[PDB]
């Protein structure tokens, strides 16, 4: 890393399975705080940030194996983080590492590149927003290709008021070499891992972990 810092926060106690979590477009691992609270002393939740450097994938693999030197590994991605994590899974597998299970919380397989999407002095505002801007640019250009060996667990939103026929085609069935499962979770997309819904969606995640 740029300054020897890390790009992940351990958000609850160690124990059970390690769950390596990749963030939504806001870009910071603290996003997973509510999930971590719900899984405290059940699974160890590590919340990654979006790494701005082009070597990000290698760095994620390096950090995961530092934390947990022996597989198999379990990864999770929420929203944009599902698309990012899929790339990390592929990288890990290409190195011969075993990713047993990949939990995708309301992310949709990204098949084409697209165009990218206060209380602060403008100079601070720009620095503070840099990670999210970088992530927006990375996500816009990103294309998830092919399959992973890892079992896929797709957890969709429980409230869905604007589903396209196009989105239903991008629920990751074509991305599984082996195991695929789909689950209806709780809440609208933006709310799933926060507030009241974190508890209900965490139960799904734990049930998945418990069945491995």
């Amino acid at each position: 890393s740029a300054a020897g810092e890390q790009h992940v926060i351990q958000l609850n106690q160690q124990g059970g399975k390690n769950l390596f979590c990749f963030p939504p477009i806001s870009g910071f691992g603290i996003y997973f705080k509510d999930l971590a609270l719900q899984l405290n002393h059940k699974a160890a939740v590590y919340g990654f940030h979006f790494i701005e450097e082009d070597s990000r994938i290698e760095q994620y693999v390096s950090r995961i194996t530092e934390i947990q030197p022996e597989g198999p590994y379990v990864l999770l991605g929420y929203s944009a983080g599902g698309n990012l994590a899929f790339e990390v899974v592929q990288a890990m597998e290409q190195k011969g590492l075993e990713v047993s299970d990949f939990i995708i919380v309301d992310a949709y397989k990204k098949d084409q590149s697209i165009t990218a999407d206060a209380y602060l002095p403008e100079a601070v505002r720009e620095t503070v927003m840099q990670k999210k801007r970088c992530y927006q640019e990375y996500w816009a250009q990103l294309i998830n290709e092919g399959r992973i060996k890892s079992n896929i667990h797709f957890i969709e939103a429980g409230i869905q008021t604007e589903t396209s026929g196009a989105m239903v085609l991008q629920k990751w069935q074509d991305a599984a070499e082996e195991g695929y499962a789909e689950y209806t979770g709780y809440g609208a997309h933006k709310d799933m891992l926060e507030g009241e819904f974190a508890e209900k969606n965490a139960n799904i995640i734990l049930n998945i972990l418990d069945k491995i």
